[PDB]
């Protein structure tokens, strides 16, 4: 698994369950092309977006559907969305794991890249 | 001055100065089109980027180039920038202030809206 | 003015406003002795706390009463309070900005310190 | 396990290791008695602290030794050390995460509670 995602919900001290996540590759024409996607689980996790096969070196953005998990809650929120932007690099065997905390008007998210 | 962002780095505990921010407005045939840019002061902020007659309802983008502030401090960081994805004055005209805390693998980004 | 503390609340995306703030100095009887206290103004910033002449070099706890502020906003939160510990003036006199941004179960906290 | 503990380094993209952390129970007397401790794993998670017939309601307070951290990577922090204080409540079963994301000059808590 050379990505996961991870949210948490800081309202309610929580996995943030079945919120959308969209994965984009940045392509030669300076466009996003859809990568892999999926919805969180009870834990706030979504494994297997990818492979290692798959996984190239890049420039990969993903989206968090945040205002719809919002919106289900009934809690208005500000953001469209989240977005992490950032470069995939070969430096030795690495997995990422992208974690984001929501809170209605603030998100923080975080990389931790492992050996 | 109905738009400004706040930029603050965690590593030194200081403002972030001298980063680049770019704003779009999604335009009609669902394209971002640019809507004002600056750099930040040494204060960390970021004023004057609109007026309360061109800052229309709208969804708009605030691109943080934090990669380009940490590579200028020695810094290899994870992400390309920090996006602030927001739909603005849907409910009349409000104020916006974008605050952002910037280390090298995490960012939080928060917003402040008042009337 | 040496210290100052402003709170933001991440749910309402508004300062915290009326926040009760505490003030401690570690004493030589490694005990924590009162130091200044105050209340966050309708901008989320306390100013006043200190003088440059009393703000001597030691070790300073800022508790902030977030349990109270989310009550009265009807959120049982998981947090008694925000403390913030830290040497301050130890390689001469410096200005604190004590920043923290609230949600029921996650708080964050930053430090600008300036010369 | 009902109370585990996961720090996260934010400007090295990775768990936090070898990071002290002490827990206590505050006492009738208004002071704060020793209750648990450990070192955090290569994972940056300590497990083992407590047990379900230990862990009752009361007043505890988790303190992460972040400045011997910082130390030791040669990089100045603020803090002395990071402090959640939080009520533990019987209402159902629950399990408590208590997850900090460390930066030398801010840090954030997030606490994620699950049945």
């Amino acid at each position: 698994c050379p990505l996961m995602v991870k949210v948490l919900d800081a309202v309610r001290g929580s996995p943030a369950i079945n919120v959308a996540v969209h994965v984009f590759r940045k392509a030669a024409a300076d466009t996003w092309e859809p990568f892999a996607s999926g919805k969180t689980s009870e834990s706030g996790e979504l494994h297997g977006l990818t492979t290692e096969e798959e996984f190239v070196e890049g420039i990969y953005k993903v989206e968090i559907d945040t205002k719809s998990y919002w919106k289900a809650l009934g809690i208005s929120p500000f953001h469209e969305h989240a977005e992490v932007v950032f470069t995939a690099n070969d430096s030795g065997p690495r997995r990422y794991t992208i974690a984001a905390l929501l809170s209605p008007y603030s998100y923080s998210t975080t990389a931790v890249v492992t050996n």
